[PDB]
């Protein structure tokens, strides 16, 4: 597999965007969870329909509709995906992963990236949001990566490292933070597993992903965070920690999208207020 | 990727069907090991070769030909077939699994899957029947899936969960029945964990394997009750233990295919009779 | 997925060298790592670069530019690929692997494989050659497959065993011609995992490739393993460990392109006498 853009694809998308609106980020959001709100606090606010973007996948959103954003969050200049890509649609992981490297050529820095997640890890509860420290990357095992194929050079090496993937100086204002919030919970920490989906894991399935060492399981964000790395992007992110997962035959019952959906709408306002005020120390 | 079959193509394949027979199964059997001579009890039974079938999938299968088989077992009203499709064939898992919505259409309610499976299990015996208690999808894990791409909401949900996959009154069923048979070995149940083939597994990757918590592994079977599960039939399988797994580097030999085809042979009449008294409790 | 390259295609490719070299080799050699200065050493050599052979696939080899080299090596006639193809470049198995059958077709018994790769085994150090004993295919279990697709025959069979891949008596001999050699760092032995690449490994996947088994990770040599058992040729083949993986947070720094060239480097005159005394025993 190759990837099917040309560097100059990129670059004439990202020439777009700057001839259509005055707005220069610094930081990019990829929405994910309940932080679908946060365009709602954005100032200067302007909008973009990913379908009226040129070479921009089509849009395949729940819920929260796929607009690109651009706007001033707690002072600092940002763009926000509302809504992302998941292989388990049909994209092939090079368009999924196109938005991530369009950002980089606007100017951005930073990139910042939120999902939901069922929960692995006995420890964590409902409402829960886990820093992402370290990731497992099941569908890169079997070759399936946004970088198969000739190597970009204008974007990166061809053999980029991955174990400094998730900034550790973000991580850390990121603990200081949550304190400052006064939360009576604390912010947890793990690995992230990603898987293909759409389906959700079977018991069997929860206890070896468990056994791997995973904390929380989720259906995207690896690809994106790989081609920002690639690209020089620093990248902080994190999961919402939407369900745990059904590790007992005994099933008390079986994860469910409505369960989640809740879960994102509950936890809002807090994850909201969190990214704001992380803005203040990128 | 995206499944290339449009509902309707479903539709006419199942309309083609009922407008060439007069049987209107209740249950689906997708045969596999010894249980390829299950047609020979049949009562009213009407073949169709795959090749005749609009839509349905080249044939390619091995020892049991391709043919879909109409009849009454035991007393109910049921479709089989003998033979099915691999993805080490070289099939997309959409082309494999095709047969299982076309049952959904036809008024099929249950499903009954059987394979030949290695034992991973050290106390499992060659000739063993194990039920499928839960299953663990390697392909799935790399976005290997029969759902993927974009959901067809009338057959059912975008994210559904297999956590409850196999049937649990129906593995109850199945205990009492191989009790009234008078068996001198016990019923074996557990996980059965599907990679793709067509090659046997070395010592290193059947030692993971079975620490991963796998009893059988296999080459089958795992799409096509993903798919069922997805369009809500009611799911119940086993696997006939063709051959204990080469476990030590001091290999008292190798896997080899004419075994598992003298297993399915010996075992033939044990696995056909359950089947059939499985029928009277479905 | 299916097999591009038709019987006659290989055949085609192997009566083309057979008519533009007098050279029969018996032993054909794929170098990874600090081998590829191997070609120094023939006897009587005569070089064809990858794009004048038809149907061979298309050059991308870093550093070590594609050419097959035939040659006498210390008394024995060989044929050596310097360079190799790799799935991360975009190639499909079956293209990666078409040079195999061809060598098959030209005579060629046995096949030597070597690569560079981490060290997962905590016991081995940077410049360890360790011989592969057994090897865990990790894009094998999704279903990417060289033998994917429609069984030829001509070549082998449907489900080739692998529990016997590496030879045993190859592996003995080089245990007695390490010994013979008077090196004072013993001959390693293990396990070897491949993944697809080209980015390296986090910390997390480090420690479950370790959990499962494995003591060196590559990006190579298991598909051309797989293809090679599966037409009959007796295979062996050891991996150069070019670096010890990053497995704790407290990342002294990340593994690198420049530090795996240099370590190939270092040992080349050190696996070159070793691999010119093997010939002798094969
Ligand atoms: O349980 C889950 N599994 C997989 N993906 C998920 N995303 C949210 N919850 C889950
Ligand atoms: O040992 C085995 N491995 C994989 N599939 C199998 N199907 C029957 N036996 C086996
Ligand atoms: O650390 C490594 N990882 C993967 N492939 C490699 N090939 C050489 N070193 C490595």
């Amino acid at each position: 597999m190759q990837n099917g853009y040309t560097y100059e694809d990129y670059q004439d998308t990202a020439k777009w965007l700057l001839s259509h609106t005055e707005q220069r980020p610094q930081v990019a959001v990829i929405c994910g969870s309940g932080l679908g709100g946060l365009v709602n606090k954005l100032t200067q606010a302007q909008t973009f329909d990913y379908s009226e973007i040129p070479n921009f996948p089509e849009s395949t959103v729940p819920g929260h509709a796929g607009r690109l954003v651009f706007g001033i969050l707690n002072g600092r200049a940002c763009v926000m995906m509302q809504g992302r890509f998941h292989m388990y649609e049909g994209y092939p992981f090079w368009k999924v992963t196109f938005p991530v490297r369009v950002f980089r050529l606007l100017g951005v820095e930073t990139l910042v990236v939120t999902n939901a997640a069922g929960g692995l890890n006995p420890n964590f509860e409902v409402g829960d949001i886990m820093l992402i420290r370290d990731h497992i990357n099941l569908p890169g095992f079997s070759g399936e990566n946004p970088l198969r194929g000739p190597n970009e050079e204008r974007f990166g090496v061809r053999f980029p490292a991955m174990s400094d993937a998730y900034d550790r100086d973000m991580r850390q204002k990121a603990h200081s933070t949550w304190k400052q919030m006064g939360e009576q919970r604390e912010l947890q920490e793990g690995t992230y597993v990603m898987l293909g989906g759409p389906n959700f894991e079977t018991v069997a399935e929860c206890r070896l992903l468990r056994n791997l060492g995973a904390d929380a399981v989720g259906m995207s964000t690896v690809p994106e965070v790989i081609v920002a790395r690639h690209c020089g992007l620093r990248v902080f992110g994190f999961s919402l920690i939407t369900n745990k997962v059904i590790m007992d035959t005994e099933s008390q019952g079986k994860a469910n999208h409505e369960e989640v959906l809740e879960a994102g709408k509950q936890a809002a306002q807090k994850l909201e207020q969190f990214v704001s005020l992380l803005m203040a120390s990128i």
